[PDB]
């Protein structure tokens, strides 16, 4: 089994040019995760000499 | 085999800065995956001393 956590920062940055229309952007965020893995295995080896 | 479930959580922030039509955008997020993984293995070897 494993069981994880996550961060993160995010960012944007894009600004527009029109014939008459100026902009700009910035942002933020925090992302996390919670990943919950169950592994079920099975093997086989035969081996001879 | 292996069935992972992927709890998610986040949180996510936008903005566009402009003359007068400035528009914003903070939020967040959750989800999830159940995501069922199997693999077949079949393998070989031929060992001499």
């Amino acid at each position: 089994t494993s069981r994880t956590h996550t961060s993160e920062v995010h960012g944007n940055a894009e600004v527009h040019a029109s014939f008459f229309d100026i902009g700009g952007s910035v942002s933020a965020g925090f992302s996390n995760s919670n990943s919950s893995t169950v592994a079920i295995d099975h093997s086989l080896s035969l081996a001879g000499e």
